[PDB]
């Protein structure tokens, strides 16, 4: 049993909800929250900007030190950093950004990072400001992630379309 409430069960291991991820993290304090990161961990907008704002910029300060030591992530890669006031840990995952011309085949590699964690709260990788089709992102998630993933979908309209169209 876990703390996640109000999710629709899609598969054995994937759950979905219309909830504010920044509000969901604050309520649940999950072991892992996933960030929709870029390779520079520049948390300027979208999930990264909203999560970072909710940490009062402490996520960005920690991320800048990580990049200064390690250099940029790979597209499809990840790193584990603090979850600050939102979670124990934040798994920063870089999905491909279609609005930068990145290979959508890297979305499966991105989701494979989730398999290193038994339970996660996550957004749909590469969706909205990352420019991929969220229906495709949900299909790759279901077909790639084997651990227990609780997906927070921002747009009530998109949530309903994801559920209605789910095979
Ligand atoms: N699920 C979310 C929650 N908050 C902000 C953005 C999103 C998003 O997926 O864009």
């Amino acid at each position: 049993v876990n703390s996640f409430s109000g999710y629709l069960k899609l598969t054995d291991n994937v759950y979905i909800k219309n909830a504010d991820i920044v509000e969901e993290a604050k309520k649940v304090k999950p072991t892992v929250v996933v960030n929709a990161a870029n390779v520079y961990l520049k948390h300027g907008g979208g999930v990264a900007g909203a999560l970072n704002k909710a940490t009062n910029n402490a996520m960005q300060v920690e991320s800048d030190d990580y990049i200064a030591t390690n250099g940029p992530l790979k597209v499809g890669g990840s790193c584990v950093l603090s979850g600050h006031n939102l979670a124990k840990h934040c798994l920063h995952v870089v999905g491909p950004n279609v609005n930068k011309g990145e290979d959508i085949q890297l979305l499966k590699s991105a989701y494979e990072n989730f398999n290193q964690h038994e339970v996660l709260l996550a957004p749909l990788l590469s969706a909205g400001i990352f420019g991929a089709d969220p229906i495709h992102s949900l299909r790759v998630c279901v077909d790639t992630v084997r651990t227990n993933v609780y997906l927070a979908v921002f747009d009530k309209n998109l949530y309903d379309k994801l559920v209605s169209s789910f095979l």
